[PDB]
């Protein structure tokens, strides 16, 4: 890869954490599938052709279009997902109390706080196999029964981003939605890669990928609210969506919206309109996103990089520990991300611990992972000169450069030329 | 700039700590025992050759006729040097009066059971604001009578910019140490360069350095050298004393111990002591590309400690940066400095607080090299930009530029 000079004032403008450096001037950005953190030049192209649809259907974005696949009367546009997230908590009736989740995304943590609930109980999943992010039902009727009267709801996300983006199937979800349903508790989907999921369990049941809008609509009708960031899997630039079949909650969320004003503005909301209704190109990006990840995986795991194994829908998880056998590194993830940029021009990210407990209330063991995440739009050849680059690093015997830090966006420096004083210092 | 800024990351914001030989432009020192510039190695040889037609044995420093010592030593270093003479020392130990000598000297005369707290201050401003002030130094006699085994004076001081001692002055000294009967030492390192100044404040020709550079030494019971900042070599010390007893205690640690350094280093040092006309060529076009170099910076508006001096200018940042404050005002300078010219200084904090840094010449470097760094410098001090702050991160420290560091990590 050319320009490792520059990459390398990069690095140093930027504390050694290539997670810093402003997304133009990544050479492959592959930190996040968000189009809300991206500005890819196939995304002009899209809004142009999602304006043209909204007005051609005379769309207004006065309020979220009714949908064929998304089984709910009551919807909401918000400016964003972790938004929608926000207005869900803020409007929630009930008593406010635990909300049990799969190692939900994290912004839901901090806004679950902050409007008075418990997210302390994280529930765990299979974490191998087909379905690696089905959740472990036994587990689940334990902390739904434990805390009997004290949950103020169930929340699943599927395609599980803290699970590297595992499918779930839709036996289990509907075995999660039978417990709740038996005991009164709302379930509650972070559906924002919902549509992944579901042409992953068509693709696992040899189903054609048009199949996907059935199991989708079936997950999404267990469910008694929803929420998604729209720009994972609808090919727009920011925006988050809630949806809700109960009555009170939508009143709350209606009249919250009555105080503040609705969000995103108009133009975006006629955009979003436009990419919730035209199912055919959500399906096209969708289907190529994830074939994609796998064909990015095949490269990568027949050119010797250690991955998790999936299938997944919008990442691959590198184990760094695997890929650096015998590299005793103090940072393993921040080294490696530092390492990979400078080298190939790549940038991924950090994957953090998805916070499940043993059965002791000991944490797992650590593990060094990074996620290298797949936008729709991207262009297959461009994963696989990336899978390239990254197999021929694997492969270089170079030891890779020990990175100290100063006491995903923290700032490193590294200790090698340092005296050596100073080194064991630091 | 990029590589400058990857490098500087890479040795946590500090200029000092890159490696010499990776710094575009280095001024953080005269001596060539830090340094390996391209002229270093031509010189060696010529010196070598020299030896080699005058059959010189490098077993004792020469006969030199500028030099009023029959006892002479050479040693691995300046510092080798001080601690050889320190060790040797055969008189009471108590305490040493010094003109804020070089540090290597503090931590030896502690080690060697010395006591060197007391600073004879200096004029501070007039014709040779190095000059000892005289008044303080009679106090100090006076105070601590029997029980000071030697004042030390480097000429030419280092603490004080490179700013010269008179000849007057140090003959003022003298000749209170003598009515007190105590021992003068001299640190020489750079008395070549206050002998050339001292010529031309007087109106006499640079030849005449070597007569005043004589008139200073005769002057010391004994002294030292750091042979590596005024004779063009790579490294080296020397000892003198007219003083018996401490030549045979000097004599007698080097039949124990050896020589020192080797005796290929010893016979180019030799050869480089009397070689006179290549010395003074080179600390002839060093104090005059100092001067050129300084003349430059004015030109240019960059504000600098009035001289004039030996081996180096003092950069003043309070007026180089003036409006936005600094947490560490030198240390962020460097860096700036370094990443925008490329030339390296060093901080100078040597005797409210003065924000100094020094930018060193060694001989052999091209004026050009130096007219061009200061038209750099020139231009940064012109630039408005404000300088990034620096956060030290918990001598010789590492930093963090401040705006780079989350309010939790700064705190
Ligand atoms: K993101
Ligand atoms: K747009
Ligand atoms: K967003
Ligand atoms: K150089
Ligand atoms: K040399
Ligand atoms: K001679």
């Amino acid at each position: 890869a050319p320009d490792r000079g520059p990459r390398l004032a990069r690095l140093a403008a930027h504390g050694h954490n290539p997670v810093l450096i402003p997304h133009v001037e990544v050479e492959l950005d592959l930190v996040t599938d968000s189009w809300a953190d991206r500005a890819d030049p196939w995304q002009r192209e899209r809004t142009r052709a999602l304006a043209d649809l909204a007005d051609e259907a005379g769309l207004t974005g006065e309020r979220p279009p009714e949908l064929p696949w998304l089984p709910f009367a009551h919807r909401f546009f918000a400016a964003s997902g972790r938004a929608a997230e926000e207005r869900l908590c803020r409007a929630w009736p009930g008593p406010r109390g635990r909300v049990l989740h799969n190692s939900a995304f994290p912004t839901w943590l901090g806004t679950l706080v902050e409007q008075g609930f418990d997210p302390s109980v994280a529930l765990p999943v299979a974490g191998a196999g087909p379905y690696a992010a089905d959740l472990d039902l036994d587990a689940l009727d334990v902390a739904l029964d434990r805390y009997a009267d004290g949950v103020s709801f169930v929340l699943v996300e599927t395609a599980t981003n803290a699970h590297g983006g595992a499918p779930l199937s839709l036996d289990n979800l509907r075995a999660v939605a039978r417990r709740t349903r038996a005991r009164g508790v709302p379930l509650v989907l972070d559906a924002t890669r919902l549509l992944d999921n579901a042409l992953l369990v068509t693709a696992a049941s040899g189903r054609p990928a048009q199949d996907l809008w059935q199991i989708a609509e079936d997950m999404l009708g267990l469910a008694q609210a929803v929420t998604f960031s729209l720009s994972k899997d609808f090919g727009v630039d920011g925006g988050g969506l809630v949806a809700t079949t109960d009555e009170r909650l939508a009143e709350r969320l209606t009249e919250r919206m009555l105080e503040r004003g609705r969000e995103p503005g108009l133009s975006a909301r006629r955009v979003l309109s436009a990419a919730l209704l035209h199912q055919e190109s959500t399906e096209r990006l969708v289907t190529r996103r994830v074939a994609d990840v796998a064909a990015f995986r095949q490269r990568l795991e027949l050119g010797g990089v250690p991955l998790v194994p999936g299938p997944t829908a919008h990442c691959v998880l590198l184990d760094v520990d695997k890929a650096a056998p015998g590299t005793p590194l103090r940072h393993p993830v921040a080294s490696y991300l530092s390492w990979i940029y400078a080298a190939t021009g790549v940038r991924g990210g950090p994957h953090l611990a998805p916070g499940v407990r043993l059965t002791d209330g000991s944490e797992p063991p650590e593990r060094h992972l990074i996620r290298l995440a797949v936008p729709l739009g991207m262009e297959r050849k461009a994963l696989e000169g990336a899978a390239d680059r990254l197999a021929e690093l694997v492969a270089d015997p170079a030891p890779v450069a020990d990175l100290t830090e100063v006491p995903a966006l923290r700032v490193y420096h590294p200790t090698d030329a340092l005296p050596a004083d100073i080194r064991r210092a630091l």
